[PDB]
């Protein structure tokens, strides 16, 4: 479920805002991303 959010989230702000970091978009994706990432090492 954390994937398809990290996938489905980053690519929306890639492409999803037309932009390489959102200052609010974007640090949403690469830290709710990182979220998932972490769900998965620290847990599962």
């Amino acid at each position: 479920l954390v994937i398809l959010l990290g996938v489905v989230g980053l690519s929306a702000l890639t492409g999803y805002l037309d932009y390489v970091l959102l200052p609010a978009l974007a640090i949403f994706i690469g830290l709710t991303i990182y979220a998932i990432q972490r769900k998965r090492q620290a847990d599962a």
